[PDB]
């Protein structure tokens, strides 16, 4: 077999690229896509809550008060800075995860019980403050009173609000920040009016009118429709294939089914008659007349649009022996450019052309073209033939190719509006003509008639096919208004088969029913593509958020195709088992490469400024642990009592630990911990709280280093925070004995930070009651003349031979 | 002896490249019709009646 | 035992740097050198190091 082994080697070329298996299945996909569907939550962002807390004055006693403290919700952060680095990662991606697009503050507020004003505030965990800040004895008057006071400042005829809420300064930044950089706009008919392609609203064979009203409330997001910044056009062609494939068969289930055509029997039984194969020794018999059916007329005319919109290159099949293939795709090389084929194939079809048909008319002997040439079959026939009609023509092809215009800001492949209308086919009527009268020198007579008379048999179809060519670029471009993403022409790995048959089914079975796209699936499409490419940019930029975040917090471990590659699977048309190696390091080095969405940016300088402060809270880890083999004192604190506390590290050799666990290097550690040289070890660790005072006097805190030269990885490293206390069981021994509690081994921790009201009341601000449509085409009333009467862009009708 | 950073070396590849063994898979082929079927000559073999 | 959790040629070539990470006989230098050694990719020409 051979068969078989193309399929082999063709299943070789297709475990190259990511196209989705049964192709028909994308089409689920696409419509699939939903759009960025909106967020808003009932609760303010805080990662900080106050908290009642024990204090100790000096002397080491507790105090007959407690005090109020900030202190973190959830504390899980891990420990080694690399982890720590990467909890905060992922904080921001679930952050980016609920990060909201619009708020409203009616609907979380909550009544303030002590308020002889109605007041409200924001926010539940805020009147669980307030309540318990009134209470307490210790409060001032000042804050009772305006507690009492707190009054809102609701005004609907500006439509803003304002409320009050207590917040840590951290909290008031994110929220601040989502509330002032909401991603809606005002709406009102005339932007739809003008989100709505140009050239659909002027053309008048598209009735458009309003009949729906849009109070100032009402708002909408306005997509990402900015062009692909990626460049998938130059060494990207597998994933260039896919995304071609995929508007391809999006493109098929668009294009309108043609009705009231030619029947095909008729078309037969004269077609049998006017080549006479009941005549000729030929080993085709049966087989011309093969493939000319419905299914593959339609077929063919959704081909055509669908690989021009979505410039899917594509090849030819066609048997040489039959020349009404060839006769019918002369046309199609005429109205369809020659850039949309493979060279090869091309040439192939041409050649055949010019070695069957053109130059045995002529009496020129035939060719000898070298396929590896730049110049094309056509190219030689303009200069060889001379007869002005048919060299005419073909210099029209040789120069017919796709336009590279610019409107709306994106890029189209546009003709050459001598082919939007049908005035090209006139000439290629007259050189077919010239060629039925004219002789074939050198040609079987029976033969010679056969083919002149097939070319008749399109002589005769003249004004359909002038018909069918209007329609067709009519089609091609009302569709082309409905594209975002750019058009741009690339030749692709693999390649949609056409078979000419069904080029010759359409070019012998139609005639006079105009059918154009309704407005609805003109709007299905449009916000197809308007939904992918929106999906493509929020997706690019949460991938360029997460790789710049990651270069700038070193997290240089996390490998970054696992990013890609979900990058790629949540757009729902690649598999990624599939896709090779080396166009995702393209990729991850052209995505480096780029700015950064100014959200994505803000949150994480908003982290970067307060990570330092973030992970000094959280009171299960230290920021480091200095040795110093001389007797220190404890220095008191007032949350804790006497304590081996730091809050400087100068003065002592720094050490970082994270260099350390990974490049096991300990001779500049155990050369200073066996000869006593004081260090200070850098890196967030575990600790202890060890309230025994004999243990300071056992010094335990030194005991606790010595597994690191035994066991070389510092992961086990667990040092002591003495805190001491009236409530210790030893603390006498402190308080009589009239001595100093001293040890070694401080700890590098800052102390929380202590609640104040007036650094901590703030008032939130915001709009009321807008409502954020989404789909926003159904507020377009859209309709379409008959198709009877259908006019193109030249006001001259379409399709009409009537 | 085994000198750790002597014996370390780069080694260079490619990355990701296919390789096709039967090569005229891709070519389809076809004749012509055998009647318009010519020689060096461009003058047609049996052609004589 | 890599910095970056990068990657090397061979089974037993990454047998033998997981081999000499782990013995207390080894020195800091080779762990330091260990902990370096990783793979360059350069896309633009299709080519790995």
């Amino acid at each position: 077999k051979e068969e078989h082994q193309k399929e082999v080697q063709y299943e070789i070329l297709q475990k190259t690229i990511p196209t989705f298996e049964p192709k028909e299945s994308i089409l689920k996909k696409l419509e699939d896509i939903k759009p960025e569907q909106v967020k808003k939550q009932t609760k303010l962002f805080r990662i900080f809550e106050p908290r009642q807390l024990p204090v100790y004055r000096a002397n080491g006693e507790k105090e007959l008060r407690n005090r109020w403290y900030w202190k973190l919700k959830r504390d899980t952060l891990p420990d080694g800075d690399y982890d720590v680095r990467e909890y905060f990662l992922n904080l921001y991606d679930q952050v980016l995860t609920e990060m909201p697009d619009y708020l409203l503050l009616k609907d979380m507020a909550v009544e303030n019980k002590n308020s002889r004003d109605a007041g409200k505030v924001v926010d539940s965990e805020t009147a669980a403050i307030c309540d318990a800040i009134f209470q307490d004895e210790e409060t001032e008057g000042v804050v009772r009173r305006f507690i009492a006071e707190m009054r809102q400042r609701v005004q609907a005829d500006r439509n803003v609000v304002n409320y009050p809420s207590i917040l840590h300064p951290i909290d008031h930044a994110f929220n601040e920040y989502f509330l002032q950089h909401q991603l809606v706009e005002p709406l009102n008919n005339d932007i739809i009016f003008n989100y709505i392609p140009e050239r659909i609203r002027n053309d008048v064979n598209y009735i458009l009118n309003m009949d729906r009203n849009l109070p100032s409330t009402a708002r909408y997001i306005r997509p990402n429709l900015l062009q692909d910044r990626l460049n998938l056009h130059d060494n990207f062609e597998s994933l260039w294939d896919t995304i071609t494939t995929s508007n391809y068969i999006l493109a098929r289930s668009v294009v309108p089914d043609l009705k009231e055509l030619v029947s095909t029997e008729a078309q037969i039984q004269k077609m049998s008659q006017d080549l006479q194969l009941e005549a000729l020794t030929i080993q085709s018999e049966t087989q011309f007349l093969t493939g000319i059916n419905s299914q593959a007329a339609n077929d063919c005319f959704k081909t055509l649009i669908a690989a021009m919109l979505s410039q899917r290159t594509m090849s030819l099949d066609f048997v040489t022996t039959n020349y009404m293939s060839l006769i019918s795709g002369m046309w199609l090389l005429t109205v369809v450019p020659n850039d949309m084929f493979i060279r090869e194939s091309l040439v192939a079809c041409q050649l055949a052309i010019i070695n069957t048909i053109i130059y045995p008319a002529f009496g020129m002997q035939r060719m000898h073209y070298r396929n590896g040439d730049p110049q094309t079959p056509f190219q030689i026939a303009e200069q060889q033939i001379q007869n002005f009609q048919v060299a005419n023509w073909l210099h029209f092809v040789n120069n017919n190719q796709f336009r590279q215009v610019v409107i709306d800001g994106v890029l189209n492949q546009v003709l050459n509006d001598n082919i939007r209308n049908g005035h090209v086919v006139n000439q290629l009527m007259e050189a077919l003509m010239q060629l039925s009268r004219q002789q074939f020198p050198t040609m079987p007579v029976d033969y010679k008639r056969s083919i002149q008379r097939g070319i008749l048999l399109l002589s005769n179809r003249l004004g359909q096919l002038v018909d069918l060519t209007r329609l067709l670029a009519y089609n091609y471009e009302t569709l082309m208004a409905c594209i975002t993403m750019n058009m741009q022409h690339v030749q692709t790995l693999t390649t949609e088969k056409l078979q000419l048959t069904s080029v010759t089914s359409l070019c012998m079975l139609i005639g006079n029913a105009t059918v154009i796209p309704s407005p609805q699936t003109l709007f299905h499409y449009y916000n197809v593509n308007v939904n992918f490419h929106s999906n493509y940019n929020e997706r690019i930029n949460d991938a360029v958020a997460i790789i710049t975040a990651a270069n700038r917090l070193n997290l240089y471990q996390k490998k970054m195709k696992s990013i890609v590659e979900d990058f790629l699977k949540r757009l729902q048309i690649f598999d990624i088992s599939r896709v090779p190696d080396d166009q995702m390091y393209r990729l991850r080095d052209r995505l480096r490469l780029l700015p950064v969405e100014i959200r994505r940016l803000d949150i994480f300088n908003l982290i970067l400024m307060n990570m330092e402060q973030i992970e000094r809270a959280s009171d299960k880890i230290a920021q480091g642990v200095i040795i110093a083999y001389r007797d220190m004192q404890l220095e008191r604190d007032e949350m804790y009592g006497y304590v081996n506390i730091a809050r400087n590290l100068d003065g002592f050799q720094q050490i970082n630990l994270e260099e350390l666990m990974r490049t096991g290097d300990y001779a500049q550690i155990t050369n200073m911990l066996l000869n006593n040289q004081p260090v200070a070890l850098v890196g967030a660790l575990p600790f202890i709280t060890d309230s025994s005072v004999i243990s300071l006097v056992a010094k335990l805190d030194a005991t606790v280093f010595a597994q690191i030269v035994k066991l070389r990885k510092v992961d086990t490293l667990k040092p002591i925070l003495y805190k001491i206390n009236s409530d210790s069981n030893d603390f006498y021994l402190v308080a009589n004995y009239d001595w100093v509690p001293t040890s070694t081994t401080k700890v590098y921790k800052q102390i929380p930070q202590q609640f104040d009201f007036r650094a901590s009341m703030h008032m939130l601000t915001s709009n009321l009651t807008f409502t954020v449509y989404s789909d926003l085409l159904a507020f377009v009333s859209a309709d379409t003349v008959e198709p009877i009467n259908a006019v193109a862009f030249d006001n001259m009708r379409i399709m009409n031979e009537l």
